[PDB]
């Protein structure tokens, strides 16, 4: 049992290991902490590390930093003790029973990154090993926190290999982490020792994302942009956070309703509706009236099966008049909003992604403020 | 400058005092600015309980951040986040900080709800221990509660009449709400008079005008928070749902959802009867005569001037069809959502409060979950 000022730890309890650094399970001011021990050859950089932690850890998805002490031969840095790294969480068995929502972990990670970027801090080394997963709080909630910021490979943006990086390098890394999480351990650029060369070669695939499943279509749309070889094509963190990938089912339904309201009095020859119907036959599966349940078919009469506009209108109509619908129709649709919107997105996997892209024409309008990034 | 382990301070920099002869200095901890409370040996037992509460409670953004405690031969020291002001200072001396009072109160109440969710009762909530943070890197200032679980004028009457329940804090908070929005008054009077008036149940909310929307709404809530009967006071989570805290956009969304809900309601049903009970006063005898002529014109027709239900339907109609309204009509209303809703609440100060009470009948319905506490 080693005591160094306010920091203590039993060197028996080792949590991990670069440059002779060791991380221990420990204690600070009667808090559980992880304690990183730094060798004298690194003290200058540690003081840089510690300064960054102080300006940054007033965001819930940035790791909380408590204290640093220094004896004759070492410097110790104490941070919040966590349950796991994201790498452990994705790869180790049993964490699956924590039942964490992968999208929420990713939202949290990206909120922490956005915070860092708002402070003119570039992470430079984001990867699952330094995304930490908290101990559960009093209400059983577990969160992701970023660490090891501002300081083998496989997560490095290709332009950083090809002297002061910009924020888009972190967006590339985050894109790979996103895929890693929702695919439960794959990586767009392949197997561990292969990834960084494939990055340099632009050799990726997102094959775990199915082309006709709504959730996968939406995830792909976002991830392909985040890992683009051209950094100027990558969205900012705040921009990522606005993507439909992160929308609740209620917000997705609300988007469909607003879109439908917006184009109710729009000319069928106007730019908006034409944009919406471009490639629409594929979106509605040729005739959407033939790819809905019989009870809904019956309850549906000026609607064209070949029109995306009309599908949206039908959706808004049944939502708006839900209470007065027959019991059989309410049953086939499911309850509002969650089951209702899945009735449609499960049957038309391209509808939300298609409609989101088409309605960028209106992204500057106050109404659509919640949906797009300005 | 005095040094005690990780905590340092210059004894000149005094921030305040306290019971038992405690002193609070401006100091430093691990290169962070902190307030440093110095405690005497004749209190160390209470301090260790203080510190323990701080350790379990300070994860929440609206609970004071606690950093460290040190002890020498003579004293004990507690370091917390250094703040800009107490709410007492803020209210009584800052206005160019441009802080929103409702937002400060919302933050104060979120902090309290956190403590209550941990089975902690504050017992001594008052403006002096609500702290106002220094501006962060993005200029944001927040309220944080302190001095929890440890003359007067803020004590609930049943506490001076064993182990207090959470409702005593709601009484204290109700008084604080009125103090902030009134810029220094108290429902039970002047400083030396308050606690006797509390015992006697003698309060008034005279700063709240009976024909101003914002005050009607504030009164509705505050009267309940400071009820003499503790069982009549809402919980902190319940407080946080009140219209007092709603954005203008949310206020308008409530009106729209209500109008949608009652569109196919019979006038024989309880919802519409509840909405029309006492409605003459809400619509000022005839609402058609209390709106601007451009709007009078455009509502001709089939709207009943004596009907709350119809006024709400009117508001919903013009909102939904806003884009397609004459410019002179879009002009008198103002833009969606903020100016539009104010057009109506400014003219009908009782509409939201009335409609909110009447529609409690539907508070269990999924649609109205945003608006009521379950
Ligand atoms: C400018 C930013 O600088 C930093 O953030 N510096 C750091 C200081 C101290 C620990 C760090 C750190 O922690 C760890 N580093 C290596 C191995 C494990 C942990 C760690 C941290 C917190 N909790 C835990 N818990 C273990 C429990 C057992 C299962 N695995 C997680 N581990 C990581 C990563 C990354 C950075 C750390
Ligand atoms: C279980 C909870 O126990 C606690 O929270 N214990 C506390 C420890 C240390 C300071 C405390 C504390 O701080 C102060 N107590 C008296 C006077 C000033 C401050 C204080 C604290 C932080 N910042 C500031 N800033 C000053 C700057 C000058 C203008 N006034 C505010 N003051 C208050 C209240 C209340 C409680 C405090």
């Amino acid at each position: 049992v080693v005591i160094v000022g306010k920091i203590s730890f039993c060197p028996k309890d080792v949590l991990g290991h670069a440059e002779g650094t060791i991380v221990y399970r420990g204690m600070f001011d009667n808090r559980d902490v992880a304690v990183k021990r730094i060798l004298p050859e690194c003290f200058s950089f540690a003081d840089r590390e510690v300064q960054l932690l102080r300006e940054s850890d007033e965001h819930p998805n940035v790791i909380r930093y408590f204290c640093t002490e220094k004896d004759r031969q070492f410097q110790y840095i104490a941070i919040e003790l966590c349950a796991a790294t994201l790498q452990e969480y994705v790869e180790q068995k049993d964490f699956a029973h924590l039942g964490l929502e992968p999208i929420t972990l990713l939202q949290q990670t990206t909120s922490g990154l956005a915070h860092l970027h708002s402070l003119n801090i570039v992470h430079r080394d984001l990867k699952p090993h330094n995304i930490l997963i908290s101990m559960p709080n009093a209400h059983g909630k577990i969160k992701a926190m970023i660490s090891d910021f501002g300081l083998t490979e496989g997560w490095i943006a290709p332009e950083m290999l090809s002297e002061n990086p910009t924020y888009t390098v972190d967006i590339f890394s985050a894109g790979c982490v996103f895929y890693y999480v929702i695919s439960e351990g794959s990586h767009p650029f392949g197997k561990s020792l292969q990834r960084q060369a494939n990055i340099l070669l632009g050799a990726c695939s997102l094959d775990c994302l199915h082309p006709e499943k709504h959730e996968d279509v939406i995830a792909r749309e976002l991830i392909e942009k985040m890992i683009a070889m051209d950094p100027q094509k990558r969205p900012s963190a705040k921009h990522v956070l606005k993507h439909p990938f992160f929308w609740s089912l209620e917000k997705q339904l609300q988007f469909f309703q607003d879109v439908s309201d917006r184009i109710e009095k729009e000319s069928l020859d106007g730019p908006i509706v034409k944009q919406l119907e471009r490639g629409g036959r594929a979106v509605v599966k040729m005739d959407w009236r033939e790819n809905i349940t019989v009870p809904l078919q019956t309850d549906l009469r000026t609607y064209k099966g070949g029109s995306v506009r009309d599908l949206l209108r039908a959706m808004r109509n049944k939502k708006h008049h839900y209470r007065e619908l027959p019991a059989e129709v309410r049953e086939t649709l499911g309850s509002l909003p969650d089951d209702f919107v899945c009735y449609f997105t499960s049957r038309f996997p391209h509808l939300l992604a298609h409609t989101y892209r088409a309605m960028e024409l209106c992204s500057h309008e106050r109404l659509f403020q919640p949906y797009y990034f300005h």
